[PDB]
């Protein structure tokens, strides 16, 4: 590929397994390619996030250290996108992917992949409402529709990634971004596709606040790691401020499981049925994201 140009997923996934030129493959037709090149002022402005309850706005958005989520907006569609930059060292075939392959109104969609110098630029959904945790530490404990409201999005998402053998691995407020209609999910980078009914993982994956203990554990899980991680984005939402951190991560946590006494007083006996259900320290007994959208707290 010496072009960016309109593609296949199978195109597209396989750019990503592979000189001042920009190359690339686009999956969407919301972004317009001019003479097999995607410019910056000529076919793409990028325009600047808005922090909603900060009354002003950022250029940027950093994700980790080897990400930066830029707004985009093609000239010609005037559709707007996120822009994730990811440096070709740090570049892995699992930020593109499951979004490239797996479709579904809560999975933030992959417009396109464009390879431009040292870094690759992953057009895709653009949140513009921001993230769990932009509000969360913006504004405190999130009210209980709000919350009702992003988990059975999230849920409907996670039941999708599920039943597609997916195991998105860090599900936090800060991967939960939202739009007017609904809430998608964002970064697979740390997801994987199960190929038995049990998943062995090489190395630790994930945020240790939200980490599941049998993934700290690294003997053995599945999707029900996502079920507790959602538990623990449920808690912060919740309170305001994450588990653990207000008491006191990995001894902690693989010693003390379930941060039960780290959900408010303030909390309703519905929504704290639903939490501890989620939070269950053996995965087997912890529910599908199937049977938690059934659950009384949500309908
Ligand atoms: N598609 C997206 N849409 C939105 C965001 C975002 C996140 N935080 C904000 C905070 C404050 C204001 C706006 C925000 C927007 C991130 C992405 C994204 N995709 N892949 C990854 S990783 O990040």
């Amino acid at each position: 590929l010496s072009s960016v140009r309109y593609g296949t997923v199978e195109d597209l996934l396989a750019f990503a397994n592979h000189r001042p030129q920009e190359s690339g493959i686009l999956l969407n037709m919301v972004i317009t390619p001019q003479n097999g090149r995607y410019q910056i002022d000529s076919d793409v402005l990028l325009i600047p996030w808005k922090l909603t309850y900060r009354n002003i706005g950022s250029d940027f958005i950093p994700r980790g250290a080897f990400g930066k989520v830029y707004l985009a907006q093609d000239i010609k569609t005037k559709k707007r996108m996120a822009c994730k930059l990811i440096p070709v060292d740090q570049f892995k075939p699992s930020d593109v992917e499951i979004q490239a392959c797996f479709r579904h109104e809560n999975i933030a969609e992959l417009y396109g992949a464009v390879l431009w110098g040292e870094t690759v630029h992953l057009f895709m959904e653009a949140g513009e409402g921001g993230s769990v945790l932009e509000k969360l530490e913006s504004c405190g404990p999130m009210r209980e529709f709000e919350i009702i409201w992003v988990t059975k999005h999230v849920l409907k998402g996670l039941d999708f990634l599920h039943s597609k053998k997916v195991i998105h691995h860090d599900i936090k407020p800060s991967n939960i971004v939202f739009m007017s209609t609904k809430a998608v999910l964002v970064d697979f980078g740390l997801s994987v596709q199960m190929t038995e009914d049990v998943y062995f993982p090489k190395d630790l994956r994930g945020t240790e606040i939200y980490m599941s203990p049998e993934v700290i554990l690294c003997r053995g899980h599945s999707t029900k790691a996502d079920i507790y991680s959602l538990g623990a984005t449920l808690i912060h939402m919740q309170t305001g401020t994450p588990p653990w951190v207000k008491r006191y991560y990995l001894y902690i946590i693989h010693k003390q499981a379930p941060p039960l006494e780290d959900i408010a007083d303030d909390c309703s006996p519905g929504m704290r049925e639903l939490i501890e259900a989620s939070l269950e320290r053996n995965p087997n007994h912890r529910p599908r994201a199937a049977d938690l959208l059934k659950h009384e707290a949500l309908n």
